[PDB]
Formats: structure tokens, sequence, C-alpha cells
């Protein structure tokens, strides 16, 4: 088996059906003591937490799932009837994600989307009924965070105040999004300081609140 199905497993027997906290635990716990994974992490998932609950959004966008651990964190923290869409081209992690998530108890408010953003986010208006986003959660390519900022801008889901958070803006790095967000008036730009995940390495979380053209 791979990783990410070990991960999975883990879960199913070391925490509890639809108590999505003793999923982060169980995930985190498995890599910490087992096998490193690219999931935001406890340290970074504060910090994730915090903005949630600050903007309570009710239609959120991820892109980049993995094994739905941000997934997970961003869904058991939304408002009763509040979604969540989350976009996973790699199709072995869409699956993990699903199953991640009918573990937690979370399906009902998570849909998750199986193809790559450049395909999918012209078709999130006519395909999956979306107007406008409140907050997005970047974390896919690195070398995508900008491009699919501007397309999403292209498309018209963003308005004035939806909320980007980008992870990994130090590490692996994402120095064009960062460049072009924090130089541009369509943006207000606040850096989170944090620890890559499971790691004493530095990292950090970037909000930028769309303004407007
Ligand atoms: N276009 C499109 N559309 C939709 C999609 N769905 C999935 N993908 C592709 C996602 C590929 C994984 C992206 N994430 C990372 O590479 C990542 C890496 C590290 C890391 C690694 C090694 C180190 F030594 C240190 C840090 C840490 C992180 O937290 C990361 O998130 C998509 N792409
Ligand atoms: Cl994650
Ligand atoms: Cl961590
Ligand atoms: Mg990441």
């Amino acid at each position: 088996d791979t990783k990410e199905q070990r991960i999975l497993r883990y879960v199913q027997q070391n925490a509890k059906p639809g108590d999505p906290q003793s999923v982060l635990e169980a995930i985190d716990t498995y890599c910490t003591q087992k096998e490193w994974a690219m999931n935001v992490g406890d340290a970074k998932g504060q910090i994730m937490d915090a903005v949630i609950r600050e903007y309570s959004p009710s239609l959120v966008l991820e892109l980049g799932a993995y094994c739905g651990y941000s997934a997970v964190r961003m869904a058991r923290l939304l408002q009763p009837g509040a979604r969540l869409l989350t976009m996973e081209m790699n199709p072995d992690y869409a699956a993990i994600t699903q199953q991640m998530l009918n573990f937690a108890g979370l399906q009902d408010k998570v849909t998750i989307l199986n193809g790559a953003s450049q395909d999918l986010i012209p078709q999130l208006k006519k395909k999956y009924d979306v107007d406008t986003l409140d907050m997005v959660f970047l974390d896919h390519w690195k070398d995508r965070y900008l491009p699919d900022t501007l397309l999403l801008e292209k498309c018209g889901l963003l308005r004035k105040g939806t909320v980007l958070l980008a992870d990994n803006v130090i590490v692996p790095g994402t120095p064009d999004f960062l460049a072009y967000v924090r130089g541009s008036s369509s943006f207000e730009c606040t850096h989170y300081s944090s620890y890559l995940e499971y790691m004493k390495v530095v990292d950090g979380l970037e909000k930028a609140i769309y303004q407007g053209p």
C-alpha cells in the first residue's frame, strides 16, 4: 500500500467515527510518529481555525485536498448549511479524501471534485451553482497559486471581502503569488508566521483579502 492508505487506515483504527477532532489528532500522531506527510498540520491548522472562526464562510473552495486533513479541519467549523468544495486532481488521493470525510461524518458538508484547478475553476458557476466564493484555501502546486488567483478573478468568483488563505508561502514557497498580492491594491494581505507541518522549519500562511477590481 501507499502512505496515504496507511494514514487512512490509521485514522479508521485510532479515531472515533463521526468525531472530526479525533480524526485530526490521529493524522497528526501518525505523521509525527510514523511517516511525514504534506497535511497542513496542527501548527498552521490552529491559524486556519482562527481564520475560519473569524469569517464564518458559507462557501469555501479548497485547491489540493490531499488526504482531506484541511477539509476536515475547515468543514468541522462551518455553520449548519455552509459548504466546502475541495479539488484534488490525483484520483487515488481524491478517494482517500472522500473516505476521510465519510469517516469524520462531514460528507454532507463537502464535495470532493476530482480534477485540475485549471479545468474546474471555469466550471464552478454553471456546473456547481457557485455565485461567488467566501474563502479560498490554496494548497496545490505552488506555481499555481498566482495563475489560479487570476483565473478565479477572471471567472467572476471573487467578491469584495473574499478571503484567500495560502499554505506554504515560505516552504516550498510561492514567491510570485506573494509579490503579486502584496503589491496589488486589489488585496489586503497579512502574513501568519508558523512552522512546516510536523517539522521545526519556519513556514507561514498568507491571508489576502480581495478588495474588488
Ligand atoms: N493544478 C492543480 N489542481 C488541482 C490539484 N489537486 C492537487 N494538485 C496537486 C497538489 C500537489 C501537492 C501540492 N502541495 C505541496 O507540494 C506541498 C509540499 C510541501 C513540502 C514538500 C517537501 C518539503 F521538503 C517541504 C514541504 C508541503 C506542503 O504543505 C505542501 O502542500 C492540484 N493541482
Ligand atoms: Cl491538508
Ligand atoms: Cl504541526
Ligand atoms: Mg501545504
